[PDB]
């Protein structure tokens, strides 16, 4: 699954609403060599390749998204994380096109007692206006393949860290392609290596 000991993400979705109609969703491991994704993300200051060498290794994951683009609402960012110790989650998202930021949304939310563990839940984020836009434009594409060729460029990089001691918990790369109304929204979560 995607998370480590400390942090595990058990919920993450983008919606809109007019019944919700869900681009991704992951509910709740192969691996990917982290050199051959470095130019999808900033090569400089917290690119992918400063952050791998901070560490640690095992907080680093990709994900690849097939999107279900067919459906003026809410178009919503909707995230829960888990964990057994008390903290206070800075969360950071990166959109990059042609491997450069266009987008950088950060957001803070204090764990909350729930069963016997900690929930971060950062449900109904509104999503920027941005990607909102770019959703309007993606899906009056003819052909899925000019979507995928349109994809191939646009990237967006996570970043969850303690916000008290500054440590990385989890980073998670996202590169997207398009999937069919028949089939369905679907992922793969991959293991960043080096």
């Amino acid at each position: 699954g995607l998370g480590t000991a400390r942090l595990q993400l058990v919920e993450f979705s983008a919606f809109v609403e007019p019944q919700r109609h869900l681009f991704v969703h992951i509910s709740q491991l192969e691996s990917v060599d982290v050199r051959q994704i470095y130019d999808k993300f900033p090569e400089k200051k917290g690119g992918l390749r400063e952050l791998y060498d901070r560490g640690p290794p095992h907080a680093f994951f990709l994900v690849k998204f097939w999107a279900d683009l067919n459906w003026g609402g809410f178009y919503g960012v909707s995230s829960q994380y888990e964990s057994l110790e008390h903290m206070t989650l800075t969360c950071s998202s990166k959109v990059c096109s042609f491997g450069k930021q266009v987008v950088e949304k950060v957001e803070t939310e204090r764990a909350q007692l729930e069963d016997g563990r900690f929930v971060y839940r950062l449900l109904r984020s509104p999503m920027c206006e941005y990607l909102v836009n770019f959703l309007h434009k993606l899906r009056q594409l003819p052909e899925r393949y000019m979507m995928n060729s349109v994809l191939e460029n646009f990237t967006i990089l996570q970043v969850v860290t303690n916000r008290d001691t500054q440590e990385l918990l989890l980073c998670t790369a996202y590169v997207f392609e398009v999937s069919t109304s028949e089939r369905g929204a679907q992922h793969h979560i991959y293991r960043l290596v080096r």
